[PDB]
């Protein structure tokens, strides 16, 4: 019934938190029924805004110890008439609300306080105040450990479980006496025994900031740390296993943390407030990270690095993600989105921002330059779908836990990141942090919603004369945030036309989500004549116009955004797209290497959706036989990789690896050369991963001399195991090869050394290429493997799920594995992010036919019991791309078996 | 009456004229046809308006406004007078109706002027094509069986209603026609146009509609007399009679067709039989009476290509044929619910037939492996049929082609090879004479064949029985299934039971006998005979012959006579078992496979552990000859069907590689470094399947001489190294550890190969590819006509179907195209039925049993043929499985990894 105020999924506006009192107790060893629980009490005390006689207030899995025949108790401050009565309190579980009913309405104006006692499970599910695991020598070590974000805080206590009803938290936590409790803050004072039980100690934490729920956090373990103080005083400790620390795998984050974090303070001139900021690594953690103010916790793979076994792209990881946590102090913990609709303003700025801290970090990398492989052609895949969504989307459409455990996701992630640094580019660095500072100096510890920041950002650009934009910083953004999808520009170099329209992967899906700006963009356009800079142009919100820096002789080409630094895609006449190619076989020094990587991603792009010939985008591919770089090799790749999901099944592979191992021969050749057959591998990080590239590709597709790398490493590395000979950066590419080429031995040898990886970099390697198996028998036992967590984490069922299923081998029996364990499948990862969504999109890319299409909307009709929880509208996009595939196939196989044939 | 199935008895033939002009070039429509006119002479038997006769797929020339014209033949008083004519799709029929009845007793002739396709349907009047040097020769060939012979004019078209067939072929002058008989005289010039002759033929025998053929080609042909004097003629393709190809079937043909004359006291009455070798052959092969129809690859041979299981094929096919004229064509069955009155005859005399033409194979024996135990996997359900099924269930084309099954073939000649034992071969022969002196040119009930096999018995006195051949037989024929015979040895209590693979299989058929059997019961106490014992219609009994002391064990149905399992105590297993470790040729070699069949029939419906059924195969590691290793490999095919997908294939696969090691080198011992294979037949088929087992599991010396045969051959395609017997195994090893190198030069050597035994070979090996896309490459070819032929698009699928990375492929296409193949083969026999079973058989899962029933209700518009009953077994057989691997997965895992 949507018309009580208990069956609709947002909180009454009618009171108001002011500050919270938390005192938890976790039970880490089983209880007589084999439960994990803890137990705990609170206080709320909140101001009525609003006359009301009931107290909606969220909870979820907690049993309350009853006082009065009641859940709570409840109490004005300071006594003062009328004190109010409860009537009856209740549970609603689907919207996770605690009830209290009141027999008088409260008085607006006044204070209260609420009481429980309650109880949970400290189960392993990831969510809330759960338990993680891990062996030390003989020992099975459990601690306990939070994650609140999204809607999680109101399964470890009652509480306004949203993120603009800020508060301060007051948290105790009861432990034993030889476990130490974190928390948000530093602890009041040295900890004292528990007077009821003196083999158990008290902990109790200074009060924390202002601050949204889902940012709460507290952990009781046996961890130890190493420790820091920043130049600018806050102290910085690394927690882990003590195995782990004490091998120095918390080393390099010590080294990086704090000097980001002072760099963010300096560069958005906003100190960071608190005296702390410790990052703690967890066994079992689902989303690789998160920003608890003053406690920001990790998966060991995000946070730990070992100089002489994890590879160069586990270091970058790290330090990525921490400068991703960091850049959410300030946007996510002390400026917070008004409602989850609004995610990308923390989401997104996080993730632009990581670039820069991680960069400030890593100078050397040039790490800026991945954003756009690792973002903005990220997200281009889905953002082509009628079934995208905006970066603001209408709240009243982002409802549910399971709504909004979905829009964590590559829009929010990814095209934040991408919009926010197209801003950056056209206002300029130095102007775009200076309307950024008047942001976060203005709603420090409140809210905001998109419109907030745009102010902000017109002042800094009114009150100078250099940079100017044709319109308000309102108009152009807006067009960016509130309608989905991106344009494709498209030039006519013989008349200098240009125009745009909405990008769509298939050209008859049928847009019904509405735009006020009837998908038109205000687009800044840089661009290039035959290499030499030319004056920047914005194309207004019209379909065409037409200007002369568009159009060209015969003897000059054109080239739109270099460093694709807007979000866009760019197409040409054909003629200039020959021009461009003959450049790129003449001497590609003279395109800019991210445009290297462009002209690939784009013309794959413009193929998918019929609006350049197929042939063009593979021409674009030719002249990869003389790139040596890493990004354009990787956007080819990329993009080959969509042709590999359609056509590894069908007889184009044939022709397409014989094509591949063409292109890709000389680039390994290169790489044995400089690295002298194998051994002094390259210096900067883009070579090294141009290596890692080479590897793996020439081995995929049959180089012998490849072949021969991976079998002799491989060989020798099992003929004494306690050596490991094999450089960590070609780890994964040798294990892979070496199961694909073997049998269950070499399986099962692999998995003896993924069982006793104490690294969970080295891990992962491991686990990873257990998916390269040939036989069917082997994988499905591996499948069985992933249902026991003795064998596989939780948090790692999905991950080893879509390895599966990227074997040509494992597509069908992931995909039935899925179907047969589907209610397991959907109690554990359905109502979380990232994981669920991210397995219903593995196992459906390669579906491309009419069968596979019916087959899919069987699988939808045989589920609509449970429904798809979080992982809705990827179901829905899967649709629409197996659709497209559909058609994409049908039209394109025989001219790409020709294509490749040919030029093979 | 023209929306029932089955003709009226009203109007009943006495001779046909069929004139027929195939057209082996397109027309203006782009269509090979064919034209025709017959008349049908019928006799009214009962005043009727209506004339209902079949047709089926044929267009008339209409006359004087009307499809057909009647006469009366010497009617005169009022002729017949035809109202309107119409034809009636569903029931195949074209019904004349008249302004007033016919007239009892009356002579009346129809005669009708029409065309069909000569479609590549393999169906009715069909074409058949093949290439010679550069050019695409087209020929023009029949088959009737079951109901086609419609399809190519208009006919009374059920076996029991018999007519003489005056037959005139109108063809090329440049080709020869044949047909049943002889043609009455040299061809003429077709005077309308003289590029064209007409020869005309004696007239048939009294004869089915089913068996008539007619056949017009370029073919060659080898001839011989038979010692009787017949005309034996091997016909095929030039190029394959130039080379020899038909010498062996000219050696064997004539001495069957004589041994058959005189060991049945029956003389076949025709002046010759032709043996034709068909480029596109449904079935196999077809008894059509004086003009039989093969698959060339059950017909032709080459010495040095061919292996010797192809030999084995052909001369067991041809006695398989010419047992027909018999047992079919002089004889028929009067519906095709009695089936077996025809095909289990003959799948039994084919052994006798073949026996007598290759006295040092052994072939008899092989009747155990091949029909006894082919069937009694599909005779353990609740859907499995019996041998006599209720009329009524065989009703439509697509239930008349389905019921050509195993049960019909196989367990039609287990039942008759028990028959035969027990009242012993020579009196069998006898009543078998009598019954064929009967009833020749008739139709028969098999309570006809009881008194005639019960007179031969009532008069000698040594050979008893404890009732009436019809009461004994009744048991067998009537109600579906077969017992399990349970000895307690410590009491000497045997028991029956009807077996069921799935003791939840629910049984709706009724039998009024209550499936209770009379058992002839044959056994011996530690090697030396017992007296021979009848189990009567009870479900129990007790007799000393079953009671053993410490030191004795007992086994029962020596050689497997009969048609039915045998389970003992735990204690005279261990016995048996202990026998089979201390000298394994004190039990007989056919019981050694009846030990390890039986114990796993029985393990999978809980009636042994299966620990009992896995020991039972310990001994092979002793043993050589090829009857028990075959019965384990088939017995423990379901075991991979079942776990080649998951954790338990691990260990079965070193557990197999253990037991079969040390017989691979025991071949590679006897016969010098494979180079002098073994003499005797039996010998040679236990070096296949050492040979195969070995490269299946893993000997890495199997797999060595694999790939090194292979690419010698690669390398020299001209000489092929592979001894023929080897080839199978070696062209699927060097496919499997190879890649597309080596499928795209198998596939080349299929595309070219001229002799279809080799063509089979390497088209076979082609589904052993462990790449996804290769298959599915292979797939898409099966739906070109130019590139596999639609005779052999099922074997095709089933092949790669049996590939566990093939499963789902198959599973996927089959679905995705079942238009075509239900057109293609959904109202014909063998291969859709073929096809369902096998894509199916490794359903073990509750998601894979929602597909199936998923798969069912998709089609339910089209139903699913002469796959129907097919379908219900796949979906009982599927819900076995579910509860069979639940059951036993881990005990088979324990028992694979601790025998190692």
């Amino acid at each position: 019934d949507q018309s009580k105020p208990w069956n609709v999924y947002r909180l009454p506006k009618t009171l108001i938190p002011d500050s919270y009192n938390v005192t938890l107790r976790p039970y880490l060893t089983p209880n007589n029924k084999g439960l994990y629980v803890f137990t705990g009490t609170n206080i709320v005390r909140f101001t009525c805004k609003e006359s009301t006689n009931i107290v909606i207030i969220h909870s979820k899995r907690l049993n309350y110890t009853s006082h009065q025949g009641h859940m709570v108790a409840l109490s004005g401050v300071g006594g003062f008439h009328p004190q109010p009565v409860i009537v009856r309190t209740e549970l609603v579980e689907l919207t996770e609300y605690l009830v209290v009913h009141l027999q008088e309405p409260l008085v607006a104006g006044r204070q209260y306080e609420m009481n429980s006692e309650f109880q949970g499970e400290l189960a392993d599910d990831l969510a809330g105040f759960y338990r993680s695991e891990y062996m030390e020598n003989g020992v099975k070590k459990v601690l306990a450990t939070t994650h609140m974000q999204a809607t999680e805080a109101r399964k470890s206590f009652p509480c306004f479980d949203e993120p603009a009803m800020k508060a301060t938290f007051n948290i105790t936590i009861i432990h034993p006496n030889n476990l130490v409790a974190l928390s948000n803050m530093l602890p009041r004072g040295p900890s004292v025994p528990f007077g009821e039980d003196p083999t158990w100690k008290v902990t109790e934490f200074e009060t924390t900031p202002i601050m949204s729920t889902y940012l709460l956090a507290y952990i009781v373990s046996e961890f130890s740390y190493v420790e820091t103080r920043a130049p600018s005083g806050v102290l910085i400790r690394i927690w882990a296993r003590p195995s782990a620390i004490n091998q120095g795998h918390g080393d390099y984050a010590l080294k990086v943390t704090g000097p980001i974090l002072d760099f963010f303070s300096q560069h958005y001139d906003t100190p960071y407030p608190l005296n702390k900021s410790d990052q703690i690594a967890l066994p079992d953690f689902n989303a690789g990270a998160m920003e608890n103010w003053g406690l920001v916790t990790y998966r060991e793979s995000a946070l730990l690095y070992d100089r002489q076994s994890s590879s160069s792209g586990n270091q970058e990881r790290v330090v990525t993600v921490i400068a991703h946590e960091l850049a959410h102090q300030w946007f996510g913990n002390l400026v917070t989105l008004e409602w989850w609709n609004d995610l990308w303003l923390n989401e997104g700025f996080a993730s632009y921002v990581e670039y820069l801290g991680a960069d400030f970090a890593e100078p050397t990398w040039n790490l800026k330059d991945l954003m756009v492989l690792n973002d903005v052609y990220r997200v281009m895949a889905v953002d082509a779908l009628a079934s995208s969504h905006p970066l603001s989307t209408p709240a009243s459409e982002i409802n549910t836990p399971a709504q909004i455990s979905e829009v964590f996701d590559s829009i929010s992630y990814s095209k934040g990141a991408s919009v926010l640094r197209m801003l950056s580019n056209f206002l300029t660095e130095d102007l775009f942090k200076m309307g950024i500072a008047s942001y976060l100096h203005t709603y420090k510890y409140g809210n905001t919603i998109y419109l907030n920041l745009w102010e902000h950002l017109q002042q800094v650009v009114d009150k100078q004369p250099t940079i100017k934009l044709p319109d308000t910083v309102s108009a152009i953004m807006d067009r960016w945030i509130l309608q989905m999808g991106f344009p494709v520009i498209t030039v006519d170099t013989q008349t200098g036309t240009i125009s745009q329209q909405h990008f769509l992967l298939d050209p008859q899906s049928v847009v019904t989500r509405p735009s006020q700006f009837n998908y038109l963009w205000i687009v800044p356009i840089s661009s290039v004549r035959s290499g030499s800079p030319q004056a920047h142009y914005w194309l207004p919100g019209v379909e065409k116009a037409q200007n002369d820096l568009f159009k060209t002789t015969a003897n000059d080409w054109v080239l739109l955004n270099l460093n694709v630094t807007g979000y866009y895609l760019v197409n040409y006449d054909n003629e200039n797209w020959k021009k461009i190619q003959t450049q790129l076989q003449t001497d590609l020094s003279v395109i800019p290497v991210i445009n290297r990587a462009q002209v690939i991603h784009d013309a794959f792009n413009l193929a998918s959706a019929q609006k350049v010939p197929v042939t063009l985008a593979l021409n674009n591919t030719l002249f990869l036989i003389q790139e040596t770089e890493y990004m354009p090799w990787q956007a080819a790749l990329s993009s080959l990789s969509y042709f590999k999901l359609m056509f590894d099944r069908s007889e184009v592979y044939g022709p397409m690896k014989r094509y591949l191992k063409k292109q890709v021969t000389p680039l390994f050749n290169h790489f044995e050369r400089v690295t002298k057959n194998w051994t002094d591998h390259p210096q900067t990080l883009m070579d090294q991963y141009s290596e890692i590239n080479a590897v793996s590709t020439a081995c995929s597709y049959g180089v012998p001399e490849c072949e021969k790398l991976a079998a002799t490493l491989f060989a020798q590395w099992k003929k004494n195991p306690q050596n490991n000979p094999i450089h960590p950066n070609l780890r994964s590419t040798v294990y892979c090869n070496a199961i694909a080429q073997g049998g269950e031995e070499e399986w099962n040898f692999v998995w003896e050394q993924f069982l006793k990886a104490e690294l969970v970099n080295e891990a992962d390697k491991l686990r990873g290429a257990l998916a390269c198996s040939n036989q069917v028998w082997i994988l499905n036992r591996f499948l069985s493997y992933t249902l026991d967590p003795n064998l596989i984490r939780k948090q790692d069922v999905t991950s080893t799920l879509s390895s599966i299923s990227s074997n040509v081998v494992g597509q069908t029996l992931v995909w039935d594995f899925v179907q047969s364990n589907w209610k397991k499948l959907f109690q554990d990862y359905g109502t979380g992010s990232f994981s669920f969504s991210n397995l219903i999109q593995a196992v459906t890319r390669r579906f491309s036919t009419e069968f596979e299409l019916q087959q899919l909307e069987q699988f939808k009709k045989n589920n609509m019991d449970t429904g798809f929880g979080s992982a809705t509208r990827a179901l829905e996009q899967a649709l629409e791309k197996t659709k497209a595939n559909l058609k994409w196939v049908k039209e394109n196989k025989d001219v790409v078996l020709r294509w490749f044939t040919e030029n093979s």
